[PDB]
């Protein structure tokens, strides 16, 4: 299948859900392009009397969710994300209680931004270049009902600096058509996110949809020219590194002949366990190998 | 001072401690070549026989302590990192219980491997370009001995793979002369180290001392040619995150005049929490940022 769609951000939704009813449905094979509003539901842009007094039930809206036909539980949903376009401006936010350094904060702060030439101007001093991600991408969880803000087996909330684009994101798929949604693009973010937020904006995606077969994943795998990074999610990054790098010694165990030993000794050594976000009710990790080790065992997604 | 020694590895120690003998007495801006054994003080040299029933309370020896005159409580010590080279063979090591896959494998694994023409020979298929590193470096703590496989605010077993040539270190001195010891060197290691050991090495290491003053560290920090990170270590990674985002935040608080917040926003989309190690008796992490934005505002050691 070769159809390409727009659905644009008045299609949303606020927590990863099997109920959540498909905005539309495409085939496997299919692009879209999906319109975001940034983390605060565009909000604040006014920059002035524009202060965190939000809705705050209107916090990461994710466009979707779009239904993949053929898509079944057990399966996996490639996402590759081809293209991602951020406004002109951002905004930045934290505060008492906010990130790592809540502790060192009183009330509330957002600032808005310019991107202006492919630089967020953060002041007068530092014009930082854009490495635009998608903090917000996932499918509907087997059962129950996730936030958009938590992240999990299905993706979510995971904070990611690696899906970008030219990236390719894997599912699991639990739920019949997979259902998947995205938002809260940041044009900037360091791994951590220890503010609490990354320059926030709106902006749209041009990715396309997979439906594979033959392949079980635990947790979500990103795949980008380089590396290939399980990513997990946890009550603490110990645990949450424990989890991504068992599900990708599991991988090895599945598609190799390596012996544990040489997993364990192989990954210690081109494996590098990374960070994502620590802000979150969850916190994320990933662990990262090269693409040539992976094909050279015959890895391959 | 521009003396330059040679330290042999007969002088060592196994814990980082007030008490140790000074090796030798250098002064700021003297250059040592500094001769290491590996982590395994040597031990396993073959297979076949040579197996983990070494000595094992003669694990990290590291090459040491150097005295550095003029360092005093308070002052910081930089350690200019010019060049590593390592042994032509090397061991990994894993195993039951050992990292973080410990909890699939049953009794006690090495492998001495070749390094050759630049590379080490992990398999028949697999050849890895070098990467040398220093894994335990440090100086004495202002009290109690610290055994070498552990690491704290005075350095120690802290497995960061930015520890390299090209790189400076930057450690806070508790005790007079400082007391600089280094060894366990790794001709390659990935971040985390998550099988529980680098290819571990033996080899010598050229450095340069300089007594700091005026500048207050709590923990140590190491600055490469792109990227300047404070490192920390506790009993989970999370906490060891948060020390070292709080370090570098004060860093910034003490050395400019950006608000909290400006030091929180920025942090958030320009700095990039990592992980040196998670299956030492500490689990060691980094922050890192940018040299341009240190400098910017005028940030220098
Ligand atoms: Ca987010
Ligand atoms: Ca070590
Ligand atoms: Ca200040
Ligand atoms: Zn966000
Ligand atoms: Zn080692």
């Amino acid at each position: 299948s070769h159809m390409k769609y727009s659905l644009s951000a008045d299609h949303h939704i606020f927590a990863f859900s099997k109920e959540n009813k498909p905005a539309i449905s495409v085939k496997s094979g299919d692009e879209l392009e999906v319109e975001t509003m940034d983390c605060f539901s565009n909000q604040i842009q006014s920059n002035e009397d524009k202060l965190d007094e939000m809705d705050w039930n209107r916090v990461n809206p994710a466009t979707g969710p779009i239904f993949v036909e053929g898509a079944k539980e057990g399966d996996v949903l490639k996402v590759k994300i081809k293209k991602i376009e951020v406004a002109e401006k951002g905004v930045l936010a934290t505060g008492k209680g906010l990130g790592v350094l809540g502790n060192l904060m009183e009330g509330l702060y957002s600032k808005v931004v310019d991107i202006k030439d492919g630089k967020v101007i953060f002041n007068e001093k530092l014009a930082l270049p854009v490495k635009p991600m998608i903090g917000v991408i996932g499918v509907a969880p087997k059962e129950g009902s996730i936030n958009c803000g938590t992240p999990g087996s299905h993706g979510g909330n995971m904070d990611t600096t690696l899906i970008a684009e030219g990236a390719e994101v894997y599912f699991p798929v639990f739920v019949e058509g997979a259902l998947l949604a995205l938002g809260d693009l940041h044009a900037l973010m360091g791994d951590g996110e220890v503010g609490v937020s990354g320059v926030e904006v709106a902006g749209k995606v041009l990715l396309e949809v997979e439906v594979i077969k033959g392949l079980n994943l635990k947790n979500p795998v990103v795949k980008t020219a380089e590396v290939t990074a399980t990513i997990a999610s946890a009550e603490s990054l110990d645990k949450a590194v424990e989890i991504a790098v068992h599900d990708m010694a599991e991988l090895f165990k599945k598609h190799t002949d390596l012996s544990t030993e040489g997993i364990a000794t192989l990954f210690s050594i081109t494996g590098n366990a990374q960070i994502s976000q620590v802000v979150d009710p969850l916190k994320t990790a990933r662990f990262s190998l090269p693409n040539w080790i992976l094909e050279s065992y015959g890895i391959r997604f």
